[PDB]
């Protein structure tokens, strides 16, 4: 007997009896049975002869975790812990299926990851590509297998060593899921880089039941040198983002970075807080992206974040490809609180709630967006803002609807002139959006609703305001390139009465048939000489679409009245019967109300 | 002395000294204290000798949860681990309190399950009822303790085994939690499965922070045997879903499966994904349900919810028995993006955003539903599906506000002519709902407001039309056998301009002393010969409930003109002043908007 | 050789050898390296032999946690856990930095406290103040370093043993975080006191990122002592509250108590469920709060929370200090369901779904508040409850928008007569509110919408009634001593026709340049003799400010019509054209639509 070398040996504590609690109806087991439940990256970060090896800036721990997650996968999967109290290095590439990825550590299907220590990368990563953590199997991801059941998780760190891209042509994740079904982020610090994203959920489509909750994201984007960024990118349907905090500080993120894509079906964005960002979310069907989920993006679902950005909160996009169509429709954007931080006018992306973006060829003519909904948000850009929109719509729409916002920036609706000619169907702005005052005596020049599209069909304006801006050109202007037709378009006399100019039809194209239409003007009209009920008729002859007008004007006359109401006749006049009780010509400028078929 | 024989026994443990971290100040235990802070399956799962069992297809697994979760409760509670790695299989009934539940596992307060592995159904169970986990301690509910502090979580899986229901009477749950106090599910996925519920929270009122998060629910109806299905029924206050999935496949599925069933007062439903069921959520006061927090539902809160359901998103009901009256109110459902899959018309139950449903028995003369507030909802139906409304009222309403939704689908508000006779009080249609365009041109023969009641008072439906549709019978319809009085009824005209019939009152309902509508009419005048100042009247004498009239149509006209505006005589005919430059009985046929109050 | 003695020392866990399920390429260990992983109370719960105590009623635990604490930190942080199936009592005051707050244990970055088990206080502390866990490192909080990394989560619970306060003005609190970055509460239930909060986040704008989510909090308040309650307390940015539960009982919370305040910039309380309180939230801006985030609260969120209050939901405020001017603006109230529990008029403070209220020393000249949103949500106070209001609006307003929302109680706008006097700008009140009828037949003497305030500017009040109420004195009612300007009111006229007064202008404010106003009167008429087209002309002069007016009534008449639209004359008489058929002087009472600029 050496009881006692057996004991001292690796083996010694499956020599060691225990039973749970001294319960005689309990397992009789050994120590290391129980100490075998759980497993720590300590149980594999050793040097060949089992020593164990501290971790620390000059000690890579990247063989380490692989065996860890490569030996918990070997037995159907567990929860490894990245122990609290130390800092775990990252020092060189992972080798197989994630080198095509520029891959760190693949992760294994059941194998979880609890991390409550810090992850950090050493600088052997400065200047280079690289995605942390892949669920790839492949270099190839169209030959990848899938990822399963895969939770990062804890209140630990990964931090990103600050390091800049070494060309805009690289890119870098943190954790790139792959094809990847039922797996999560909860919990989890990511700062300190320049990286491309953060997380990305699924692979074109392939993947499900995919989230990222109550993370963190802090000072991803540092240099010129990076192309773009999208803090998590969800690629698989069924997934989401909700409760996170994501947080820029550098001038390019302001230019460059967005929250969050949304890229395929039933996804949601929610309950967040944004700040220092360029965009609050895309929500896009790439048609280059459909292999997986299909050609729809359906069920797209932004609520309840606060964010402060300089360019634009949600953009919309579907595009083509030679083989594929991609779709847009059923979205809702609601809740959300939003403002463009302080900056001059132009100084980053045009300031917008709601873009309506061209692909990434700039082309405004593939889309195929519709049935949106957007209800209920705040919207506000400081005054000195001017390229600041509730919706930027820049390229075919197919439908949008607007009811109960509050929008409180320069333009309502805006696209610029002589740029792209979009295409509109069903652009519904109801009674219900509030128009804010921040932007009041600013917009010299400016129409509010800029209607710089090649055709409006289908669409309705209401425009409703809540305090005087009589610097502005126009409530709704429409230049005489825009086919109207079968629309509604109605400006309410409320802080009008001063305005030159309340709706303009360059083209005259408020006579459509099936154009519905009221705004004020003021309007001169004379009298015939007789005494008693007597016609008043309007001087100028512009009117012949008219279909009935009131008086906005009290009459400070005794001796007659005009009429209350008016018609038209043949020669684009309007005609009334007012009242003298004394006879004489009479001459009045007005302010009526103009109606068309309304 | 052997000190060796006691090393090795079940005592050994306790015999090895330890003190954390060498940490002087530290308490001096023994290695088996520390093992003793943590639980699992594993202490257990053993046979008589104390030799440990493997789990497995062949190994039935209760009797050794059973006695974990009997043995922690003795101590005051803690959590039970159930190791990842493993599938547990369940093969036999449980015995005692819960047999009368066909019970296989008894909870027990202050005693969680921390599930990692998978807990499995064995054949045993095929055909058969079953309800896994129960926290009743007694066949009679009534006579059962609570459970208290009881709370399943993890990465874990509860798998039904794919068996169906051995006879429609049959019932199968998962969770059971009876008289549940502060209790909760969070994580776990259930699947494969033909069972009745997944979880229900509560026992008829009682109980009390009952909770169900993160959880995914996936193909748990799978036969033409199940007679019902609700995946997660809340029957206790203070209580609610959020943040879940729930998915299924089956034909059978979107017959007869509902996602969620709130049933007591304090209860949510919110930011979960449905695909593929019948129904969304019943909100409902049931009678025989009352007896542990009253006999009212109110703060009943449905948000921010993605569904694709084949019958009706949100069902309202509350009935009574021969001694308790239950009432429904205080509700709101907002958020929402819901559409009706893809399917033939008629080939599901009626598609719905929000049904009034009759009660079990059919009745639609005993519910009491009021202040519920319906507000920024998407909801859309493909254009086949006839079978489409925003509202299917069929019962009895006390109230129900609709303000700031998107409907797009066949009907608004619909009741079958010929079947109940719903008394109608408080529905109030805002002019902010926006109404859809994808049926335009599938509505011959229907009204788009089909107002099948028996009567209607203290209501507002404001019709706004955003595109044509022509092919409607009406806009909304009031046949002779529905009273109505005290109502606000409008049609605004944009896309009306084409339409025979906007608004039709088969009774000539909108005579009422307090009724107050405006809505287009084309209406033939002709006028008196005089030259100038000149009266034009209708030819026909059905205006007498007419308090002003407007024009809608241009005059072509150069020597005359109708008047802008009219008001009525006792017989029934408009009456109003035009202008003849020339003398001549003029003739017209124009456009207006006859108005009532208003 | 005693490795006997060795075994059974404390260093015998490290002499005993272990590797991970006999994985020869795991670490080769020993088993105190394992049981070092974790930590728990009981590795310090010990006398100063290293004998383990038994926590229990006369024993006090303080100076066991805080070495665990002060321990783990030594080390880099890491989580502690409070053991299940036991109650660990609190007994005596902590020393050093926290003493200055009353505190018992000094909370320590990056170390996190995992309470499965039960912490409660000893009678020690009857009648005296406490802070049961404090983050300051400093008796001054202005000199205090911060708390970082600091979580508490668990499913165990913080029972404050029921004992009153013995002072109104001594503070009790749970959670005091201090100066805190990235810390949280998760899962714990806190009950059983009568404190001033549970949880203190933040200290005067210093911190970030602090969150309390899943939390339970129960009978906080039981004595008339108490001075004040607020359950969860937000003073730093981005941070907030959610999915929590808030209950109390006692008579003295339903005037005291409040469930949240949110003090800085990017905070949000969402998701969450309150029953018994005084208050919902306030949102403010001290002034004497502003040192560590700045003079603005921005970008606040209160969603889709459900409450029974007794007072007033969401509390706005701002102020100043002698150096300090505090904003508040850039807010949302969205998807929150309110009522106004079971009580008698005026015994408790002014129902309200929105208060503006004064400063703590009831100054109402100092707020800065603007840029709110108030959509989608419902309000409901019982039929008896006089003092209950959409909006109590006492103090200055900068601006307020309300857009689809359901209000059922007493008053729409309310402002006591003869109290504060108001200074109101941008006060835009939608017509898609919509007005409840629980409290018809209760108005008498009473105006909807009294606006009681020394002005209104900018301002729009579109009031739309879904049922009678004659009751009422007015729909809105300005008296002579508010100015008005700039300001759109209307009244709708469905069920008005038999109301006396709709809308009210004491001081004939209607009058105004840039008044935008319509609403129904009934007007006596009078006609010329003259057969054919014939003037009528109102009795009264009142209508100098009346730009248009159109008929409400139908014309029982047959032999002549009255004019369908009247415009004024300059003696303030309405005018317009009808017909007499046969000649004759005519006298008609009639309802108009009385219309100004509109």
């Amino acid at each position: 007997d050496q009881f006692r070398a057996i004991i001292e040996s690796p083996e010694g504590a499956g020599h060691v009896g225990y039973q749970y609690r001294r319960n005689t109806g309990s397992t009789m087991r050994m120590v290391s049975d129980v100490l075998d439940e759980r497993v720590s990256l300590w149980d594999f970060h050793c040097d060949p002869s089992g020593n164990v090896i501290q971790p620390g800036p000059n000690v890579d721990s990247r063989q380490y975790l692989q065996a860890a997650i490569d030996y918990v996968s070997s037995n159907g999967g567990g929860t490894i812990t990245i122990p609290a109290g130390y800092t775990w290095y990252l020092g060189s590439y992972g080798v197989g299926g994630i080198a095509g990825h520029s891959g760190i550590i693949q992760l294994r299907s059941n194998v979880n990851l609890n991390i409550e220590g810090r992850i950090h990368l050493s600088p052997f990563f400065d200047l280079k590509p690289f995605q942390v953590f892949v669920g790839f199997d492949n270099g190839d991801p169209a030959s990848s297998g899938n990822l399963e059941n895969c939770h990062i998780y804890g209140h630990g760190v990964v931090d990103f060593g600050g390091y800049e891209f070494g060309a805009s042509s690289q890119l870098r994740n943190g954790v790139a899921f792959g094809r990847s079904y039922n797996c999560s982020v909860t919990g989890i610090t990511f700062q300190n880089g320049d990286v491309t994203w953060a997380i990305t959920l699924g692979w074109n489509g392939y993947g499900s039941n995919c989230y990222v909750r109550k993370c963190r994201f802090i000072n991803l984007v540092n240099s010129s040198v990076n192309a773009d960024h999208s803090t998590v990118y969800v690629n698989c349907p069924y997934s989401g983002v909700e409760s996170c905090y994501f947080s820029m500080s550098s001038s390019f993120a302001r230019n460059i970075a967005c929250s969050v894509q949304l890229h395929q079906h039933d996804t949601f964005y929610r309950g967040s807080t944004v700040n220092g960002y360029c965009r609050g979310a895309y929500v896009v069907m790439h048609a280059a992206e459909a292999a997986g989920a299909g050609s729809y993006a359906y069920n797209m679902q932004v609520e309840n974040n606060i964010a402060v950005i300089y360019g634009q909160f949600v953009i919309l996009g579907s595009d083509v490809t030679a083989t594929v169509s991609g779709h847009l429709n059923d979205v809702i954007v609601s809740g959300n609180i939003v403002s463009i931080g302080e900056r001059a006018a132009f100084s980053a992306p045009f300031g917008a709630f709601i873009d309506i973006g061209p692909d990434n060829s700039g082309a405004s003519n593939v889309q195929d967006i519709q049935r949106v909904l957007v209800t209920g948000n705040s919207f506000y850009a400081p005054a000195n803002i001017t390229d600041s929109a509730a919706i930027t719509l820049r390229a075919n729409l197919n439908g949008c609807t607007f009811i109960a916002n509050n929008f409180d920036c320069r333009y309502m609706v805006y696209n610029a002139p002589g740029t792209t000619s979009p295409v509109v169907q069903n652009l519904v702005w109801d009674k219900s959006n509030v128009i804010g005052g921040t932007h009041a005596n600013q917009r010299a020049g400016q129409n509010l609703f800029d209607m710089q599209f090649a055709s409006v069909v289908n669409s309705t304006i209401e425009v409703q305001l809540s305090c005087e801006d009589l610097s502005m050109f126009s409530c709704i202007l429409f230049p005489a390139s825009c086919q109207l037709s079968y629309s509604k378009i109605t400006v309410d006399s409320a802080w009008t009465k001063s305005m030159s100019n309340t709706a303009v039809f360059e083209g005259n194209q408020q006579a459509g048939a099936n154009v519905y239409v009221s705004y004020p003007a003021t309007v001169n009209l004379t009298s015939y000489n007789t005494q008693g009920a007597v016609p008043f008729f309007s001087t100028d002859t512009n009117y012949a679409w008219v279909t009935s007008a009131y008086s906005l004007s009290i009459n400070e006359n005794l001796d007659f009245s005009p009429p209350a109401t008016y018609t038209n006749k043949a020669n684009g006049q309007l005609v009334g019967v007012g009242y003298n009780e004394i006879g004489g010509v009479r001459s009045v400028s007005v302010r009526l109300m103009l109606q068309r078929q309304v």
